[PDB]
DNA sequence: GCCGCTACGTATC
DNA sequence: TGTACAGTGACTAATTATATGTCGTTGT
DNA sequence: ACAACGACATATAATTAGTCACTGTACATCTACGATACGTAGCGGC
DNA sequence: TGTACAGTGACAAATTATCTGTCGTCGGT
């Protein structure tokens, strides 16, 4: 290869040598050039042989030949190899696994071996630091390494299968993940609840935020189904959100790229994807999806750090007043966060581009305007009970609840696929296999509960209590084990009440 | 000044885009260089002595005739192409009264005591512009 | 001996 | 007036690669 | 007789190992745990 | 080729307390 070297910051001594060399650039004659050397021996206080060496160092190296080169020992240690290897490997072994041995502690191991070997000059602690110095800088550099980024309109998202998805247009690849927000919220009475969970759905081509879910609720395939329908259906917000632009963003993904959480690698999301026709994919590392992870830092920096009750990004940065200074309820935080996403965030510049907004790039990036899906066809979000069998008397058993259906007595002994809503299990949609296809059969209803609404977690909590209470299984008996625990509080029920009040304001 | 010196010294090797007819054949280290510590370093690095008229004709024969002449649009690259074409195929092909037989280029060539050997490109890196800090 | 509802083990955010 | 140890500048002693002479040798 | 180079001896700052006073920072209850999912095994009713 | 925003060196333009002349004036010789 090519091998060049250039001098810099030359002057401090070297300008005197440079002026000597400038006076000597030409072998004018054998008589005169010797006189020029013997004259230069007045500017440098040195013999003819020192000036002849200077001229040879200049002619063979150029300007660096004026500068004094560093000694051959620079960076080598005089303590001998035994001690240099003993010190280096002792450090490394002592920082193996969970151990975090300090150089001082390494020096103690040096004095201990020197005592065993009857040495008299075990390296001093100051020299231990020096010997370990280079392998500490490396560690600090290896943490600090920057990565460039996708540049221009071309982007290839890596999957855990080793295949890359080429992101060609708007709605080609959506991405989803969940985060705690960093604000403690209060109930409608001003008492502490908990820090909400935020879910976002991001389109990869435009980096526009296509939908959210905010709530005290837990990450679940239910929270993912709710984030998807909010992302997919056209969006409407009332004037109490004070929006000055529209979240005009909707339509159905072709692919959905996610982390490894049990919300996403689940039969429920696979059944949503198969019915909507999108393919799920697994994110290879938490650094391939910066398109979803960086929006969460932006919100901490642009929104949540400026709100009362802020908790910091971690326990070492927690404002000590966070538990006393909480003010907002979930309905206030959503009314702030939705505004932020519609008026600010989707209207800001797409950073890879510099000359489009995130929304402008989404809208212009559709291959065609998609047709809105009827809200009834978002039933696919219903969970499926895969293989329950019809009992004689036209009956089905589910979650202790017993169901009756309009044609269902025709199919006693047969197998039926039951589609149900975890928010309301009073009613069950019954499908059956025929010609190796599902066909709709009937809207079965929990007998004697046709006037009544049970969510799955209520029927489940009532069943747990009923099992442990030792009472019999029936539709009312389960309702009876709901209505007292309803009427009679526990943080999850208090959270659920505030979350419900937000869902009411959605209607 | 150091960039103008680098060009001068190195082989030219111009692209097809300049649509030149003649080759710009000069290259090489001088014995002296006269100018308007840095240039004196360069002189000491390269081995020549630093000391501290084609304008009349550039005006008359090229510039006063171009778009945007300051008494239409023209980019810097276009102006360079025009200037190189003028210098390689006209100015250096001209004959002065004091030369008679030989052109500016021919007399240059004709007067060399020997064909110099090209300085490898890297030895001229000291001329180029520098950004002092970047992170890999 | 066969079948809807509970309960324990394992994995990941 | 908290507390006491690991890490750090300012300085010095030990080691050494290196610049400086002086002269001999060779080429011109 | 003058210029260049080496064999050898000699003085010299560059680099490192060691010393010591001044000083930044953790000790100050605290992440193992909660919340989903699948996958499999089990209890009595039929 | 993760990502995208808050903060930061390097440099150009507008403003100002300050340095330099030039002459006039006052004091000393
Ligand atoms: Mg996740």
């Amino acid at each position: 290869l090519e091998k060049n070297v250039i001098a810099t910051q030359l002057s401090e001594e070297a300008q005197v040598k440079l002026e000597v060399i400038q006076s000597l650039l030409e072998p004018c004659d054998r008589t005169t050039y010797g006189q020029k050397l013997r004259e230069a021996a007045e500017k440098l206080n040195v013999s003819l042989r020192t000036v002849q060496r200077l001229v040879k160092n200049w002619e063979q190296d150029g300007l660096v030949g004026l500068t004094q080169t560093s000694r051959a020992d620079k960076g080598k240690h005089r303590i001998g190899e035994f001690w240099e290897n003993f010190i280096t490997k002792t450090y490394k072994e002592g920082n193996k696994g969970s151990k975090r041995m300090t150089p001082k502690q390494v020096a103690l191991r040096v004095e201990a071996k020197a005592r065993e070997l009857k040495d008299s000059k075990p390296p001093n602690y100051k020299t231990v630091l020096r010997v370990l110095a280079p392998i500490l800088e490396k560690q600090q550099k290896a943490k600090s390494i920057r990565s460039p980024g996708w540049r221009g309109t071309t982007l290839s998202v890596k999957t855990r299968e080793g295949k890359d998805l080429s992101v060609d247009y708007s709605n080609h690849v959506w991405q989803c993940d969940h985060t705690r927000v960093d604000v403690l919220l209060v109930d409608q009475h001003g008492e502490i609840l908990s820090r909400p969970w935020l879910t976002t759905v991001i389109d990869t081509y435009s980096r526009c935020i296509m939908g959210i879910n905010l709530g005290f609720d837990a990450p679940s395939s239910g929270v993912v189904a709710l984030a998807l329908r909010h992302a997919i259906l056209p969006k409407r917000y009332g004037s109490e959100y004070k929006l000055h632009c529209e979240w005009g963003t909707y339509g159905k993904p072709e692919h959905f790229y996610t982390d490894g959480g049990k919300d996403f690698r689940s039969n429920h999301l696979s059944q949503i994807g198969a019915q909507l026709g999108f393919v799920c994919h697994l994110r290879d590392r938490p650094s391939e999806g910066g398109v979803v992870e960086r929006p969460f830092k932006t919100l901490n920096d642009q929104l949540f750090s400026t709100l009362p009750g802020y908790t910091g990004s971690n326990v070492q940065e927690r404002p000590e007043d966070a538990e006393k200074d909480a003010r907002l309820t979930l309905r206030e935080l959503e009314q702030l966060l939705v505004r932020y996403i519609v008026d600010r965030y989707n209207q800001s510049i797409d950073a890879r581009m510099g000359d489009q907004t995130r929304f402008e790039r989404w809208e212009a990036g559709l291959p065609t305007v998609p047709v809105p899906i009827p809200e009834r066809d978002l039933d696919i979000c219903l969970m499926k009970q895969s293989r329950r069998t019809v009992q004689r008397g036209g009956c089905l058993q589910f979650q202790n609840l017993m169901y009756r259906g309009e044609y269902l007595a025709g199919y006693a002994g047969e197998t039926v696929n039951l589609r149900f809503d975890p928010r309301d299990i009073t009613t069950i949609l019954v499908y059956r296999q025929e010609n190796n296809q599902e066909v709709f059969l009937t809207r079965a209803h929990a007998q004697g509960l046709e006037t009544e609404q049970l969510a799955l977690d209520e029927a489940e909590a009532a069943s747990r209590r009923l099992r442990t209470a030792g009472k019999t299984i029936s539709n009312q008996s389960l309702l009876q084990e709901v209505v007292d625990r309803d009427a009679l509080k526990e943080r999850q029920k208090l959270e659920q009440t505030v979350l419900r009040s937000a869902a009411v304001d959605e209607s």
